[PDB]
């Protein structure tokens, strides 16, 4: 096969995208609230809602990184041409896949860890739960990050995944589901046609099926997420270790 024209400018706009939407040197880290992590009885339930010492970092950094979402989302091709109800739906319904897919570059498979740069900013599942977190959600997110990184994505692929995951027209409370269908066919195609011409074996093999399936893992993480926030949310003054952008997304 080939990739076409229209095809190439996809890729070439969406890797653009990419490059001004994510700092692989986390310069901004440094301006978040500071990562707490005090004693809490090895992980006990009850001291991690006492103390939520994790939440306020946590929290600047989904906020920070729902902020590059928004700004990468904006520049998908044909995301303007939607209404600003169809904007917020998608975006508030993707987001949290959206940070999972991110968060795959500086997942390290070392020792199953989110590194982004100092021993401070290097996230396990022990900063999860000093969030509020419980196993449910932080043992299959692990599976997912070791399942999404043996797939060796090209930065071509990993674009037009998180670019499919925003654009996707099953999402509850979409209006005009035609218009959208008809964006993500475009990166569905463009993606399928990428992994013949450019991705080599064996990496190739069922490539197109492995990313759907991830697709598919990121709504159930979401289900779960969205289930752990509400329980979090019943912790009395933990709205004020939150963001507005954190509160109107998850809330
Ligand atoms: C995806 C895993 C992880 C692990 C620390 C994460 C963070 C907060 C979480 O829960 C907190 C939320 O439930 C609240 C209550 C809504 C705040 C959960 C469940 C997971 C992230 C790691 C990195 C590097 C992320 C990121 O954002 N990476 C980026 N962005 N830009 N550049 N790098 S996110």
């Amino acid at each position: 096969p080939k990739l076409s024209e229209e095809q190439q400018r996809i890729i070439a706009i969406l890797l653009d995208a990419h490059h001004k939407t994510y700092d692989p040197t986390y310069s901004d880290f440094c301006q978040f609230r500071p990562p707490v992590r005090v004693n809490d009885g090895g992980g006990s339930v009850t001291l991690e809602l006492l103390q939520l010492s994790m939440l306020p970092h946590l929290a600047d950094l989904v906020s920070y990184s729902i902020q590059k979402v928004i700004g990468f989302a904006k520049m998908i091709p044909g995301f303007r041409d939607l209404t600003s109800e169809d904007q917020i739906v998608l975006l508030k319904s993707s987001a949290i896949e959206v940070i999972m897919l991110r968060s795959n570059e500086s997942f390290t498979m070392d020792d199953m860890s989110w590194t982004c740069g100092n021993q401070d900013y290097k996230y396990r599942v022990s900063d999860v739960t000093k969030a509020g977190h419980s196993l449910e959600l932080i043992e299959p997110l692990i599976k997912f990050q070791v399942g999404l990184k043996k797939l060796n994505l090209h930065e071509e692929e990993h674009v037009l995944l998180m670019a499919i995951c925003i654009v996707s027209p099953d999402r509850p409370g979409v209006q005009d589901a035609a218009l959208i269908e008809a964006i993500q066919d475009r990166l569905s195609n463009t993606l399928q046609t990428y992994i013949r011409c450019r991705h080599p074996p064996p990496g190739s093999h069922l490539l197109y099926a492995k990313m759907i399936q991830k697709l598919a893992d990121l709504r159930s993480l979401n289900e779960e997420h969205s289930k752990q926030y509400r329980c979090l949310s019943f912790q009395p003054e933990c709205s004020m270790k939150l963001t507005p952008l954190v509160l109107e997304v998850f809330g």
